[PDB]
């Protein structure tokens, strides 16, 4: 005979409940039907048992959960608490409003305290924000001594970090809608704001329109279907919108659009808000949060991420599971264009700029499907019959590639292939030579780099991840991602002869994934 | 379940289907999508298991002459529908479904496509002084010579009428029922009639045209009360182009409202877009409609409750009524914010499209009645010549009694009309409050009035017929009024004489079936009051 699942009171109740939103389901889904952890619904929790439970709840393991009873971060009695919970039926999924951000706001610092210029000797600019995946924390390294200057607890689940127009202000955001804001000018730099946004959110951006630099701060959830309009200094919640809606082609009502990335526009003072499952693109004007103006485009379904052409002017984005590249003027406000890729899945990240020798200006993206990169022409004015085109589309390493990247001081273009099967594919990098193109339809040519080789990591699955460059755009650094039990590094590639640079490692180094480098990602430099 | 003691007699699976199809196509309308009642009474389980099986069969066959219909002797509904809508009632309201494109284009039907619509006046009608009058328990409309007095004609919109609505052309007639039908009659046929109609929801109560100049005819608008949403039309076909949830965050506590309903919707005449109130959220919001597939809007922050409201003298301003809060929200079309937040000191304002005229010392001045008092509130309404005066209340007067739904004037007159079309005293109910705008002078004591007797002047005496909205003909020198009577009862329309406030002409037709709400072609389409 099964187990017998213990009856528990309305308080135990309510408390196994704001804990699991609060800190479980950034992980394990608000369904509980996994994200980056499992599932726990009770048709699976139930085999398992409580004791089971009990003990990975306790004790957590190396590969992403963190060991809530061994941390204290939960009593004895809270950890069976959750246990218990947990072998139950889901429980409905809560809102997240204005009383439940103001709660979690915690300014450590006011403004009035903070330094009025930088404090330390940092070479701020060129500064690399590193993502330590399954250690809660991201480690700013120096990008010219490769030392790891400082590591910052952000808390579980870290996702990615952006920063403000300024160059001041590290914004770190992680999967359940934590949302940390670090000032770099003090002598030692932390967090000075905190606040909570949501159950589970991915993207952060801020204010990148001039005469608005500081002043905002976006943040998009999954869950609620919401985004977050916060002030650039304090955090302060100032407008929540909700994302539920109408699908754009079928018109039907739709409960749970997720708001997917995050970019803003340089032409105007708005964010530019991708909204997945309705294929709506929102253009939203701050400049009056309390006589809201916003356009809401009409693209295509299952947005996801993007970037802007080289002018700053044009959005361009994927529309993923329909291998559709979504166009928006920021300037007019308008949509532009839709094209096919060719490939399967395009996941372009911010994409990479670049002059193509016959072409003009292309961006470019890779493919998770496919071995396949694909680039299409941004320059309306200067090559009309391109403008917004695929003009040309050749083989890398492989499929299940993530980013591809390149920078204005640069003539390579840089592919991984993170996902793949074969692990000597997932452990090195596409480059191909963008002056040797030529756009007579044959596949250009690449060098694969051995990044993992590199680094000297063979034990494990070290997959190595997107390439990020120096403020100069004379290297390129790049992931080697391994388990928390593993060894990990970040290799540093010479942009100029295509040779090893250097290897950064430290028992510190935990499970290093996304990398931002102050001055590009502040300027939107790619 | 169905043989324990408390089970009833369950339906299968597809029975229980038919019979919430029918609920929400066909009672919602006045029962409510969550049964909790609207014009018609509460239908939840807890009422409904002590009337019975055979009362609720009783009653949806027979009807009442208070306005339910006879779905059963009237063929509307098999006998065995009856009897599945009467045992539906016992059971628990079912879950209040979605409306979307797939199901209003289910429901769009276009009876004359507009190529083989006239290309011109096809009757001899004098089409701009026509009142199209709302025929309550009849759900049908009645078009009014409004010279002649005569009844032109009766058309058919369907049952829970609500009120009509004029093309900026004066071409176009639309009418909107309780359950969000909207019908669309050509007036330049030999004979009106509906060329086009669709459903845009379950509960509605609004429908407008778009007035700013160049974009006549262009589209319609229409919001409902449930699912919790605004739907832009083609003009001409009715066609659905774009549906916008009105589902989000209140204003002031911004916390998610999942059911936001729609209230009024007038039209901008400085800008090509739409006034929508959205009144549990407290939003008020611009849509321009220039641009459907990359939709602009301004989601202005006011006051939860929004309801009724008008535009001032000038076009520019709307003035609106957060009625349980006993405030009135101010908006500039023009620069598209909120301008102003005021208390009128009355309870519960309610305007209808409100009042406008020239007080003799305030300046241009908007007023509006209450539904919880006596009293009469004047807002200043122009903010260039009398910038003191502005968004402010300038005066406070009673009249009749509480009650009280309409009030009107007209640019030719001299004369404010107030009605009490809620009042407890029938003597009050019955008749109507005038002053006499030129002997204003806003000295603080109260202007008299003079009281007509629109219900005597109609010589009725069966059932209790209530007075209720004065409407204007083109020329603006006559009033006209409805006395509102029982469907079963004798009703009238009472014409008065604006000059000498005497009696020129009462209206009565075995046709005019609870008549309510009166739309004159000129002043609707030109929002003239
Ligand atoms: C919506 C979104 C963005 C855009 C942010 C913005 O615009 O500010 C984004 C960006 C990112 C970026 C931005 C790169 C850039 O150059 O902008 C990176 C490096 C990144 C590394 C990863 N992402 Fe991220 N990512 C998701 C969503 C997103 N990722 C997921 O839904 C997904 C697929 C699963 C999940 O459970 O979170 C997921 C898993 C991952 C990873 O497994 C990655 C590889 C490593 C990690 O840290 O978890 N995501
Ligand atoms: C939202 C709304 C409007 C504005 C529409 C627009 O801007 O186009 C309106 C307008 C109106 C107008 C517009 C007058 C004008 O000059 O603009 C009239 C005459 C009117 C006669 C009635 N209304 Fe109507 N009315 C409701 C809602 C509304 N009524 C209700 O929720 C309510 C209170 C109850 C109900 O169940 O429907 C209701 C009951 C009534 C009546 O009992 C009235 C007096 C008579 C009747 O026929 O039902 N309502
Ligand atoms: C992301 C940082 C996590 C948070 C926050 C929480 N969990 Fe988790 N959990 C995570 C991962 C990546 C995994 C899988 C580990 C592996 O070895 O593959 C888990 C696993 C669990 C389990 C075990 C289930 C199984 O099928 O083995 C349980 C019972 C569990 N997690 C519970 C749990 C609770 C109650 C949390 C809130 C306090 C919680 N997790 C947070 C990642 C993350
Ligand atoms: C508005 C035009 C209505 C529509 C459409 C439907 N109903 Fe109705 N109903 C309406 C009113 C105004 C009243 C009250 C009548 C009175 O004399 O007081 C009713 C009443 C009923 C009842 C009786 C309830 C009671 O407490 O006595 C029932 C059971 C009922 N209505 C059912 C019903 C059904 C099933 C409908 C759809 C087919 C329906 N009504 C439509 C107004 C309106």
């Amino acid at each position: 005979a099964p187990e017998g699942v213990s009856a528990l009171s309305d308080a135990q109740y309510n408390e196994a409940n704001k804990i699991y939103f609060e800190r479980c389901a950034g992980c394990h889904g608000v369904l509980r039907k996994g994200a980056t952890g499992k599932a726990l619904t009770p048709d699976l929790t139930r085999d398992l048992g409580f004791d089971y439970l009990q003990s990975f709840i306790t004790y957590g393991s190396p590969a992403g959960m963190p060991n809530w009873g061994t941390s204290g971060e939960l009593s004895a009695e809270q950890v069976d608490l959750m246990a218990n919970y947990l072998l139950l039926d889901p429980a409905a999924p809560p809102e997240f409003g204005m009383k439940e951000m103001r709660e979690s706001w915690k300014v450590h610092v006011a403004p009035e305290d903070r330094p009025t210029q930088q404090e330390n000797d940092w070479d701020l600019e060129n500064l690399f924000s590193v993502t330590l995946r399954d250690a809660g924390q991201i480690a700013l390294i120096d990008g010219a001594t490769y030392e790891i200057k400082s590591v910052l607890d952000t808390g579980y689940a870290v996702h990615i970090s952006r920063l403000s127009a300024s160059g001041r202000y590290l914004f770190v955001i992680g999967r359940d809608g934590k949302v940390n804001m670090i000032d770099l000018w003090m002598k030692e730099p932390t967090t000075v704001a905190e606040i909570k946004i949501g159950s589970e959110a991915r993207s952060i951006e801020t204010s990148k329109m001039e005469g608005w630099e500081d002043k905002y701060a976006i943040a998009g959830a999954y869950w609620p279907p919401q985004y977050v309009i916060m002030d650039g200094e304090t955090l302060e919640p100032k407008k929540i919108q909700s994302t539920r809606g109408m699908t754009y082609d079928e018109q039907e009502y739709h409960p749970e659009p997720r708001v997917a990335a995050i970019l803003a526009s340089h032409y105007r003072p708005e964010f530019i808000v991708n909204v997945k499952e309705t294929g709506k693109i929102l253009l939203v004007d701050y400049t009056d949060l309390d006589n809201l103006k916003t356009t809401e485009i009409s693209a295509e379904r299952f947005l996801h991420d993007g970037g802007l052409d080289g002018s700053h002017r044009y959005f361009i984005t994927a529309a993923n599971a329909r291998n559709k590249l979504v166009v928006i003027d920021t300037k007019e406000g308008k949509l532009v264009a839709i094209e096919d890729t060719g490939g399967q899945t395009p996941h372009p990240g911010r994409g990479a700029n670049f002059v193509h020798p016959t072409f003009g200006p292309v961006w470019a993206t890779s493919h998770m499907g496919d071995d396949s990169v694909a680039l299409i022409g941004t320059d309306p004015e200067g090559h009309p019959d391109n403008a917004w085109k695929i003009l040309d589309s050749f083989p890398a390493l492989g499929g299940g590639s993530l980013f591809i990247k390149t920078h204005p001081n640069s003539q390579y273009l840089y592919v991984d292939a993170t996902l793949n099967p074969e692990a000597e594919i997932s452990g090195s990098v596409a480059v191909f030579d963008i002056k040797a193109m030529t756009g007579d339809g044959s596949d250009p040519e690449f060098k694969t780099l051995p990044i993992a080789e590199w680094a000297g990591i063979t034990e494990g699955q070290p997959r190595v991840v997107q390439g990020e460059f120096n403020k100069d755009g004379t290297e390129v650094w790049f992931s080697v991602w391994n388990g928390k039990d593993q060894e990990s590094a970040l290799v540093v590639v010479d942009d100029k002869t295509l040779e090893l640079k250097h290897v950064i490692k430290d028992e510190r180094l935990v499970t290093p994934t996304g990398k931002f480098n102050v001055y590009n990602t502040m300027t939107d430099t790619y």
